[PDB]
């Protein structure tokens, strides 16, 4: 009983750890992504 | 016995879901990443 309760604890917590680490991630994801947006537009300027 | 069983499965499930998600959102911080040289070179020397 009491081990099959520790599993259902040790997966809660990491689903809870890795949706830190995923909505981390698509914040880190949009640094990114106007970033290379913004080089993408600059190099078009410069191409011009 | 039964019922700590069943929310075993889905919750490894979401553990096992939500690392499918982490794998396939690395590669796009690879990707965005790779293209961050890949224009910065291209326009370096269409500049000069």
């Amino acid at each position: 009983t009491q081990k099959t309760a520790e599993e259902l604890q040790a997966s809660e917590d990491k689903v809870n750890h890795l949706t830190k680490v995923k909505a981390k991630l698509e914040q880190t994801l949009d640094e990114l992504e106007d970033s290379l947006e913004r080089e993408k537009k600059l190099r078009g300027d410069v191409e011009k």
